[PDB]
């Protein structure tokens, strides 16, 4: 057993400097982690929209041509590169589990000593493995990103973080609020939400010592309004796989997904970290609207796809018999059929919807139109068979 209070430690040697910068309007010079991946090509696309900043991407790879080419045909899959100027586009070749980010002294101390504000997007995101094998990305990365953000002049890092860190409804019915305690470790249960946790706590103690830290606990992320572009690994769009393959769905089963469309949580993150007042503080990204699975399961009909009902147990045996995208997630799917609002619990937003006040920045409606692009984009892409 992990003694998840033990990891709740930051390095003594993460401390402010004598120069501490706690706003960043106008920057200059940016740090994104995570910039290869799903948020993170969108926060990049934004923050070329929202600033004239170089944008410094940690990524790894053997060279940064390579690494470059990584970062690029992500953000094509995404459809955001044309949306890039790659002129401004810095790749930093490391690695977020090895120490001082795999930088050399030189690339550490610029990026130290230069970097007006750090978006620390990048983690490892997988369902399964357990907190130890987590805790060099998530965990120690988040310590290294800190390090390098407060030493020589210290500048603010905005932490992306899940709402999963929290274990359910403190008081039934009440939104849970960004004060609210998380965790405990030992009551969450995956190895990612763990080290997110984790995270999240070792910032508690930077934020105790002066170090300007704002943390963004973001929902279930969909795809972006204009093209629908998303990831494929994730339990709503692999739910819904599923019931295609299975060509069926149980009788009497009712759940719902709360949908936050990327760029939404991309303009929001980016936003709220230029607004006043907001340095320091933890937000929730969430969406209170919802698409219940049978609108979902309503509108892929009406795209042409077999969705008979059938019984439970004929269903599962569909599903358990091979080649179901369901297979390993029938116990999640059954668990928030069959207690929804246990599962999702309420989230406060009132930080967020207030800080974004005035922003234009908004939810988009879950419509049958945002729907429908996003399935688009996964048959399109080999991810959803045709109707
Ligand atoms: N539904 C969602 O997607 C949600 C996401 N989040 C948070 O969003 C952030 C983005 O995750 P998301 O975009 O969803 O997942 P992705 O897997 O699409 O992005 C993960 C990113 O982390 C980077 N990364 C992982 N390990 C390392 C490493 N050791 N060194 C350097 N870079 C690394 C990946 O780089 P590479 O390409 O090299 O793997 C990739 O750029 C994460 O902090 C996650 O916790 C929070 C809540 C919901």
């Amino acid at each position: 057993g992990v003694d998840f209070a033990a990891e709740v430690r930051l390095a003594d040697d993460v401390r402010p400097a004598d120069e501490v910068i706690t706003t960043a309007a106008d920057p200059k010079e940016i740090l994104l982690t995570g910039a290869s991946g799903f948020l993170g090509a969108f926060l990049l696309r934004d923050l070329m929209r929202t600033t004239t900043a170089r944008v410094h991407c940690l990524v790894r790879g053997a060279d940064e041509a390579a690494a470059m080419e990584r970062l690029k045909a992500n953000a094509e899959w995404y459809r955001v590169w044309d949306d890039i100027d790659p002129e401004r586009v810095s790749v930093v070749l490391g690695d977020l589990a090895e120490p001082r980010l795999g930088l050399d002294e030189e690339s550490f101390d610029a990026l130290a000593r230069t970097v007006d504000v750090v978006y620390h997007n990048g983690a490892r995101v997988h369902w399964l493995l357990p907190y130890e094998t987590l805790k060099a990305s998530n965990v120690t990365g988040t310590e290294e990103v800190l390090r390098l953000a407060a030493r020589h002049r210290t500048v603010p890092v905005h932490y992306v973080s899940t709402v999963g860190v929290f274990d359910g409804v403190r008081e039934p019915g009440v939104p849970l609020r960004v004060t609210d305690p998380t965790g405990p470790a030992e009551s969450l249960p995956s190895g990612y939400l763990r080290s997110k946790w984790v995270a999240e706590q070792v910032i508690e103690v930077a934020r105790d010592r002066g170090l300007p830290v704002s943390v963004y606990r973001v929902d279930v992320i969909s795809g972006d309004r204009v093209n629908g572009a998303c990831q494929t690994r994730d339990f709503v769009w692999l739910t819904l796989k599923g019931l295609i393959q299975a060509r069926s769905v149980p009788k009497g089963t009712e759940g719902r997904f709360h949908l936050l469309p990327v760029d939404y949580v991309s303009a929001a993150i980016t936003g709220i970290s230029r607004q006043p007042g907001t340095v320091g503080r933890t937000f929730h990204l969430f969406n209170q609207s919802s698409l219940a699975l049978s609108q979902c399961v309503e509108l892929l009909r009406s795209l042409g796809y077999e969705l008979d009902e059938v019984d439970w147990d004929t269903w599962t045996q569909v599903v358990t018999s091979g080649d179901n995208a369901l297979l390993p997630l029938l116990d999640a799917f059954e668990m928030m059929t069959s207690d929804t609002d246990g599962f999702y619990p309420p989230i406060d937003t009132a930080e967020t919807v207030a800080a974004l006040e005035g922003t234009g920045i908004g939810i988009p409606v879950l419509t049958r139109e945002l729907f429908e692009k996003y399935v688009a984009f996964f048959v399109e892409e080999g991810h959803f068979p045709a109707a």
